[PDB]
């Protein structure tokens, strides 16, 4: 899968992550090695995010 939505609200002030509320479609480009986050992309733009916060849409 490349699409994904967002399962939860995620909320970061830190440099490089990105805001993603419920339900708001990203596209997830990269992960860390422990697997814990994801490089997503939304129109708001591109940063990391929780991996276990999203789930595929198809």
């Amino acid at each position: 899968p490349n699409l994904f939505v967002a399962l939860y609200d995620f909320e970061s002030r830190t440099e490089n992550t990105l805001s993603i509320t419920k339900g708001e479609k990203l596209r997830v480009l990269n992960n860390t090695e422990n697997g814990e986050w994801c490089e997503a992309q939304t129109k708001n733009g591109q940063g990391w995010v929780p991996s276990n916060y999203i789930t595929p849409v198809n």
